[PDB]
């Protein structure tokens, strides 16, 4: 790797030339993006972290994680993210859908599942398909899944003069993380996994905790704002879902599930159902984000929706031009690949008969009888990974970081990564998606201790 300053830190950045598909080393090539803040002190190696997502930019996170890595950790450790292959600034980036076919989604209020409704969702997803090949090809796309992103980390690995990998993974990232562990045991140095995503685990099963974990998130968020002056939930936290119900559901045509009513906004969409929703799902990943959900619902009460609309774009990753990165397109592209899709129809509508029990600040109206498939039933190339236990025998002991109440990746996921592991298993009591160097000194004081020494932390360490 050619190393050249940054077009905010001592930053060095380049590329790194991996092959697309690895069983044909000499075919069409990817260029990773790296970036890299060297250490102040007596270096040990590089930090080599990932955000997640998927489709997450490593850069970007390394820029925001540089401000806040304790004095320690950047003594003894180059700082370095990455994109993945396909993600952000690596070359080439997925793409599917234009800054136009994503508005027009959000428009929508996406909440019919009729029969009309669910062949119009999943019309919709086989034109997005499309536009996936068409931009793509099947090749790049066959090739974008965790599988190969762990080959390429141990390419990068090499490439910054480290024997061993000292890594940090957030969220999906902790996929990353697992799936190195078992493919380059040996050449592991430390491990942290924050926000722990289980490879054993059933997709169907998972998704529901998902949603139980962002419903408690939500009983969360609104027992704490009924303590507060003006909760426009409520003062009973045990009317709060209604309540929000009674402020979002008119965004939604009452006699036509598919007409959109918009809370006005100084933006020109104005605020529908669906980007309501996603909003409120984008405050729950922490209680830094609960004063604007409580804005944005002090909003609706005069039929306003503009914090919840920045929320939402926050979340879908849209600047204020109306451009969006390619994080959307990569997640699911880069999903779709690492398990079996679900297909089977009846499943499917019962995880949705089960999801608005779970989760019904998040469901709209009654259960229909029908939902629609993923866009990953609609994936025109298979899966490079399938769901199975870790295994890695020799691995180095490595640190899961799991936080109480994460509505993203609950709680459990991180006691049954760390299991399958052998590993620590660090505890964070909060209501929050991931933690580390998050400004809880505690919690940074295990893993510097854990990165530098290679201490792990008691059973049953909390913080």
């Amino acid at each position: 790797v050619e190393w050249t300053p940054c077009r905010p830190g001592g930053a060095l950045c380049g590329k790194l030339a991996v092959p697309v598909d690895y069983d044909r080393p000499d075919g069409d090539v990817a260029a990773l993006a790296l970036i890299r803040f060297p250490a102040t002190g007596d270096k040990i190696g590089s930090l080599v972290i990932n955000p997640g997502g998927p489709g997450e930019s490593g850069i970007e996170a390394a820029l925001g994680v540089f401000q806040t890595l304790p004095k320690r950790v950047h003594e003894r450790f180059d700082l370095v993210g990455f994109d993945p292959r396909g993600v952000a600034s690596s070359r080439p980036a997925i793409w599917c859908n234009s800054d136009a076919d994503n508005d027009r989604l959000r428009a929508e209020p996406q909440v019919d599942y009729s029969r009309e409704g669910v062949a119009h969702i999943e019309n919709e997803t086989k034109q997005f398909v499309g536009r996936c090949v068409d931009k793509m090809g099947k090749n790049f796309l066959a090739h974008v899944g965790t599988v190969n992103v762990a080959k390429d980390l141990d390419a990068i690995r090499a490439a910054l003069g480290d024997d061993k990998l000292t890594y940090l993974g957030y969220s999906y990232g902790t996929r990353i993380g697992s799936a190195y562990a078992e493919e380059f045991p040996q050449r592991v140095r430390a491990m942290i996994l924050d926000g722990a995503v289980d490879p054993n685990a059933d997709p169907i099963e998972a998704e529901l905790r998902q949603a139980k974990g962002f419903q408690d998130a939500f009983n969360n968020y609104a027992a704490d704002c009924a303590k507060n002056a003006g909760c426009p939930l409520g003062a009973d936290p045990a009317k709060a879902v209604e309540v929000y119900h009674s402020l979002v559901d008119p965004l939604v045509d009452p006699d036509n599930p598919r007409i959109s009513r918009p809370a006005r906004t100084k933006d020109p969409r104005g605020l529908s159902y669906s980007d309501a929703i996603v909003g409120t799902i984008m405050a729950l990943y922490s209680p830094n984000l609960w004063q604007h959900l409580t804005d944005g619902l002090s909003e609706l009460v005069d039929n306003r929706g503009d914090t919840l609309l920045a929320l939402a774009d926050m979340y879908m990753r849209r600047d204020s031009h109306g451009r969006y990165n390619n994080s959307g397109d990569a997640r699911v592209a880069i999903n779709c690949v690492d398990q079996p899709p679900v297909t089977d129809r009846d499943k499917v509508i019962d995880e949705d008969r089960r999801a608005r029990e779970i989760a019904p600040f998040m469901s709209y109206g009654k259960f229909t009888g029908d939902a629609p498939l993923g866009t990953c039933a609609f994936w025109p190339v298979p899966p490079t990974s399938q769901p199975h236990a870790v295994s890695a025998p020799g691995l180095v002991p490595t640190v899961v970081v799991s936080t109480t109440h994460d509505p993203a990746t609950p709680y459990k996921a991180g006691v049954d990564l760390a299991n399958q592991l052998r590993g620590s298993l660090l505890t964070f009591d909060g209501t929050q998606h991931t933690v580390v160097f998050q400004g809880d000194s505690c919690i940074d004081e295990y893993v510097t201790a854990y990165l530098i020494g290679g201490t792990t932390p008691p059973s049953g360490a909390k913080c």
